[PDB]
């Protein structure tokens, strides 16, 4: 009792219901009916029929489908080279290596500060009426891995989508050119609910299948697991918070050094929360997160991303010589510390007032304001490579006295500073 | 407009100008927002006022008070020494230091994991219905600063708490003998908008009264900041204001080292997530969480497990500064690295059980999982009045990590392990 397996509807089946599974390799498996849809039933293990399965193919990538793997695009049905099963079963195709090597986002808020590292569930802290799904397309479209033998792909998961919304997806993947490198799940709040719960799954083992079986690095968008969360939420248990762990599991660096699964989850604070309860999703904040702030957003700031309460817990693996620049986490470092001063002094300036304050204090004051306005605020197609994310780090860290940079060495500060 | 509390020695009215004399004696224009029965509220762009100022005195410690200052524990007017800004424009009593040094609270979690430096600001993030108000508490009776030579104090603050929570902090508070050593400021949400937004810069500047003029360690508690920010909107006939996120900063600037080294202010704001949200939007609070956040997680709640905090999402960024070496002890961020991966996989392997079946698992990802059930159980879970030590802390962390092979712990040096795993500890 607890866990949970998606399979395929043969026939219609009642509640509580004694049934047969045959797997993915085999072991049949003695379980009972939770939920049921059109095509898909839920069965908790622990008449006879098999598992939901997807079909596996290189061709996935350029098209579009729904949770349960059904053509959206209009085009086809997917031509399965393997028929790999849902809940990331299969093979069993992660190593035991820490995350290591670096992803390019685009956004210096995250490569600078908050580095992305090839395998790492680095999820997006939001909220309602905020900018994070356009955050995520301009991910999916601007993020590559700069220097890897290994091809590159994205794997977009949508849940409890608009219409409307669902439609700007579809025009700007197509209209950028980066569908041909991604693989894209729509679920619609209009869609079933059980069609919901496996997508993530669908959206997984399809980079799974990707990074293993084709030695590719994928890295994977969850756009807002709280609406996933929602649909389970509905579901009629002692499941609740363990069934969130299936879905964070799956994240690392696969068999064979080649390849790799990383994660981006959404989470964002919900519309209603009294009558719609949510749990507390810090089961998936273990490797760090990325903070999307309502005050840079009401400032006219995007990507309004605060850096001091985001971070990445394995940032220090994919940074530096080799991996980007010697001097990333030397920047990062004196732009972090000097961005948290400026802004803490920016109560200083509403006691004392403007004419009170430290002219050091004051360049640490105007420093926060630039930070905010030249660094933060990047373009929605403006894709900074690593280069000008540090650049711009160091065209900042000109107003700020040199003898007040933190800690940095006087090699990485007088060959790379103008 | 940044808003200035004004002592009330005139009848005033909206939007009328005034001249504010300063805790030096700068004068200062400004308008009125709104104003209580004996405070005014104004904003910095003929009448000329006087700050609000502080009882301040070391005969504090011990009276319960509003955020007026104003006694709530039957006793006597506070005779004060002397009578400072609360806007923090008396002294800057801060210096150019990063926090250094360790403080003992109690709780393995935040000692052990997510160790709590002097001077930083570490946030409790909890939501509805959690027991974040029991670990406040829980804090206030057990924390102290172990070797240091400054005497160390605790400057307690709420903000819209209601009677029965009024009763329940009073009566602790009192019993439990943590108040000769305790500056509590009580407001609860009858107590007029104006007082409670008042009521943390009370406590700040007693802080630094204590910290600067006293050679003391001191730390704040502010309760509930959701309820703080509650007052902040709904203020004035003159959704969230502008001043907002700029109000807040004037209070998450007032932390860290007393000038000259011998004292210090320390910060522990509870950011709590209420429960509607079309009705009572969310805060921006992230204003506040610069220095590392402590998370409560219902997860551990809803399995009955005190205290209930996630040290996986928690974190303290200035951990390294008080920690090891005749500071806590040698191994502690040996042991602290490998409790938190030993802990990450173990979660991450509660998935995998439900994926291919408990029996299905590798033996070494067993012990793992088992790992993950041990630290929870028995670190992570401690009694209501419980004081762990640092060494107890670290004691019971070398007890858990006992049940991983050794061939396993390696975010550790062979040389602890030779000197402090119970198998080998000669
Ligand atoms: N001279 C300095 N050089 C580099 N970093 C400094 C210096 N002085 C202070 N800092 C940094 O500032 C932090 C001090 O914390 P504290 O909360 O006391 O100040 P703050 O609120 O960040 O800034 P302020 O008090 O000026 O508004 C430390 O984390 C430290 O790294
Ligand atoms: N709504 C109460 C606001 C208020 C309260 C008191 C005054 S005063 O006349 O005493 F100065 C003025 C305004």
């Amino acid at each position: 009792a607890g866990p949970l397996i998606f399979v395929e509807k043969t026939e219609p089946v009642g509640y509580n219901e004694i049934v047969n599974i045959k797997m993915g390799d085999g072991t049949v498996r003695r379980g009972q009916v939770l939920d049921s849809s059109a095509d898909i039933v839920v069965v908790q293990v622990f008449f006879t029929g098999e598992t939901l399965k997807l079909p596996a193919s290189v061709d996935l990538l350029g098209r579009i489908l729904s949770g349960s793997g059904e053509p959206r695009d209009g085009g086809p049905r997917i031509v399965p080279d393997q028929l790999l099963d849902i809940n990331g079963a299969a093979m069993n195709p992660y190593a035991r290596l820490p995350p290591k090597d670096f992803i390019q986002t685009g956004i210096s808020t995250i490569d600078g500060t908050n580095t992305l590292v090839r395998g790492q569930k680095l999820p997006i802290f939001s909220a309602s009426g905020l900018p994070h799904n356009e955050i995520a397309l301009q991910i999916a479209r601007q993020a590559s891995v700069p220097g890897s033998e290994s091809a590159f792909a994205v794997v977009f998961a949508a849940m409890g989508i608009t219409n409307e919304e669902a439609q700007y997806f579809m025009s700007d993947f197509e209209k950028t050119g980066a569908l041909e490198r991604a693989v894209v799940f729509l679920n619609l709040a209009d869609d079933p609910a059980v069609e919901r719960i496996v997508t993530p799954r669908m959206a997984l083992t399809a980079a799974e299948y990707l990074a293993y079986e084709h030695g590719m690095h994928v890295l994977v968008i969850l756009t807002d697991i709280t609406n996933y969360a929602e649909a389970l939420r509905q579901m009629g248990p002692g499941y609740m918070y363990t069934d969130l762990a299936t879905l964070y599991e799956r994240a690392g660096i696969v068999k064979g050094a080649k390849g790799s699964v990383t994660q981006i989850p959404i989470l964002s604070m919900p519309g209603d929360d009294i009558t719609h309860p949510i749990p507390d999703l810090s089961g998936y904040i273990t490797e760090g997160q990325i903070v999307v702030a309502r005050e840079l957003h009401r400032k006219g700031i995007y990507p309004p991303i605060n850096v001091l309460p985001s971070l990445s817990r394995l940032m220090n693996s994919g940074i530096g010589a080799g991996k980007t620049r010697e001097d990333h986490k030397a920047v990062s470092d004196q732009m972090y510390a000097g961005y948290a001063e400026g802004r803490d002094l920016r109560g200083l300036v509403a006691i004392v007032g403007k004419e009170a304050l430290s002219e050091r204090d004051t360049k640490f004051l105007e420093f926060a304001d630039l930070f905010e306005d030249k660094f933060v605020r990047q373009g929605w197609n403006e894709n900074r490579t690593i280069e000008d994310t540090l650049e711009i780090g160091w065209q900042i860290l000109t107003h700020l006295p040199e003898n007040q940079l933190g800690r940095i060495d006087n090699k990485y500060i007088q060959k790379y500073h103008p």
